């Protein structure tokens, strides 16, 4: 029967349609912000342990170097 193949497809499209709808659906538009906040904040957080690592591995590397001088003199 006909009329059951187009209440199927009916029923697709308008499924369809209020997904493609849904995205604009106030409660969805503040949902994706927070997510996309969400993963940004993840990022941010990673990118500053980062920052500080190599900040600290310079340290380590400028003593390392005032190290060396010094070795230089003390063996003279």
């Amino acid at each position: 029967h006909h009329q059951k193949l187009s209440a199927r497809l009916r029923a697709l499209r308008q499924r369809q349609l209020d997904r493609a709808a849904a995205a604009v659906e106030p409660d969805v538009v503040v949902k994706r912000q927070e997510a996309l906040a969400a993963a940004r904040l993840k990022m941010q957080e990673e990118l500053n342990a980062q920052v500080e690592k190599h900040k600290e591995k310079l340290k380590q590397l400028e003593e390392e170097k005032r190290r060396q001088k010094i070795e230089m003199w003390d063996s003279m």
